[PDB]
């Protein structure tokens, strides 16, 4: 991807949007009893912590298109990957308006919390003066998509988050796209039974992880993915996208069913405008995080990325024999016989993307059920039950999340959503992360789960 043009939004008429000031997070009374070394995302460019230009920063992962037209391996990677999706027989049909805004199985309800967009947030208009879920109306939804229609702007914000030392100094903050209210909804129509039935399908035919539970999902992940592994990392995955994947996956869509008006909705994520503070831009190419479906159309162009270097590199490779689950950029992946990392590598800097080799290691190193992670965490079979398989959150990651908090009036959520992941790494470490817990007087203020009730509902959800 690519920004095209950017100026003053006063030049075009467009309102300056007032994002957050300031970050949200904030040390928690668990901040001094545990180690760690994140602090919150650089917001704002005179942030004293900076080393680098904000601005040029956050922008930095456009870094381009190669401007090429599908080619031949491109056209059997689609051909191939269709093929498996076929076999799931998504509905084309537009989901049903209440069931696309509300909820449904498989597709949980628009997220009232977050941003309404444009032009709703210059005027002050939130999704929750539109929507009501006790109501479930559609009266005044309905009458703001007439009022503004579709192919509204985007509005980047900068993600609140906590960052690496080194990314809090390079400035290096991601950015997340707030889709208009009325084109989240559109698109909700137009691909919600594709998604109902991506999140309800976890696995090597949709080769999506997207909405799946790692604690189910784990187990069943080694079973599927038969030979030997494959992994690597991204390094700005999104915003690298060329326009050509994107023609691969209006043809993956066709291929489904899709009409070609059913499609168009591909153009709108992948030629875009924004609106960031008081500016306006264009950008050709780049997957714009945080619309409608962009995890899992990230994960469907990953798909056909991924056969399409093996088939350029390891001509006679045999894809029904390949194996592949992404989230995202997220790729663990198997074929019966080992294969160059480094090969596929190259060859996709060669599409204008950038990859490296899995959890910043130093070279493409032997992937193997001890040290591969997925969705960050590693795989440790049960010692008692070796057929099941906990998905294993590092506690340096734990211990990182728990000494900040955006709103203390949750700590009992969020140090509980913490236990949750911490007991997979074992009984000694989840009796001392729960005794340093309790050396805070709030800690002893909680409800925490024991392990053995832990591991109990664990084996009995199985």
């Amino acid at each position: 991807g690519e920004i095209e043009f950017i100026e003053s939004s006063k030049d075009a008429g467009f309102p300056v949007i007032n994002t957050p000031s300031k970050t949200k997070l904030e040390p928690s009374v668990f901040h001094q009893v545990f180690e760690g070394n994140k602090e919150p995302a650089v917001l704002r460019s005179g942030d004293p912590r900076l080393k680098a230009n904000f601005e040029e920063a956050i922008f930095s992962k456009y870094i381009g298109n190669v401007n090429t037209h599908v080619d031949e391996y491109m056209l059997e990677a689609v051909d191939h990957y269709a093929g498996q999706l076929a076999t799931l027989d998504i509905s084309t049909e537009p989901m049903k308006l209440e069931d696309a805004v509300y909820g449904t199985e498989g597709l949980e309800a628009l997220d009232l919390t977050t941003s309404a967009g444009y032009p709703y947030v210059a005027l002050g208009i939130k999704k929750r003066d539109i929507l009501s879920k006790k109501t479930k109306d559609l009266t005044k939804l309905k009458e703001c998509m007439d009022k503004y229609g579709l192919n509204l702007p985007m509005v980047t914000y900068v993600k609140d988050e906590l960052r690496s030392i080194e990314k809090v100094a390079k400035g290096k903050s991601r950015l997340i796209e707030a889709s208009s209210l009325n084109d989240s909804v559109a698109m909700r129509q137009t691909f919600g039974n594709l998604y109902k039935t991506f999140h309800l399908n976890p696995g090597v035919v949709t080769g999506s992880a997207v909405g799946c539970d790692p604690d189910l999902f784990w187990s069943k992940i080694p079973v599927m993915l038969d030979g030997h592994l494959i992994a690597f990392d991204y390094s700005g995955y999104d915003a690298s996208l060329s326009p050509v994947w994107f023609a691969c996956l209006k043809m993956i869509l066709e291929k489904l069913g899709y009409t070609h008006k059913e499609t168009n909705y591909i153009d709108y994520l992948c030629n875009s405008h924004h609106l960031y503070r008081d500016k306006h831009y264009f950008v050709r190419g780049g997957m714009p995080s945080g619309c409608s479906g962009t995890s899992i159309f990230n994960s469907m162009i990953n798909n056909i990325i991924i056969r399409t270097l093996m088939l350029k590199v390891y001509k006679g490779i045999d894809l029904d024999q390949f194996r592949m689950i992404a989230y995202g950029d997220d790729v663990i992946a198997s074929y019966p016989w080992p294969i160059d990392a480094s090969l596929l590598v190259e060859a996709g800097k060669g599409y204008g993307l950038i990859m490296t080799p899995a959890d910043k290691g130093e070279c493409f190193n032997e992937v193997t059920w001890t040290n591969v992670t997925f969705l960050k965490r590693y795989f440790r079979a049960d010692e008692q039950y070796p057929f099941l398989v906990h998905p294993v959150m590092p506690m340096k990651d734990i211990h990182e999340s728990i000494r900040w908090t955006k709103d203390p009036k949750n700590t009992q959520d969020h140090v509980r959503s913490l236990c949750l992941l911490a007991w997979h790494n074992g009984e000694h470490e989840y009796e001392e992360f729960i005794r340093k817990i309790r050396s805070v007087p709030v800690g002893r203020c909680l409800t925490l789960p024991a392990f053995s009730t832990l591991r109990r509902k664990w084996l009995d959800s199985f």
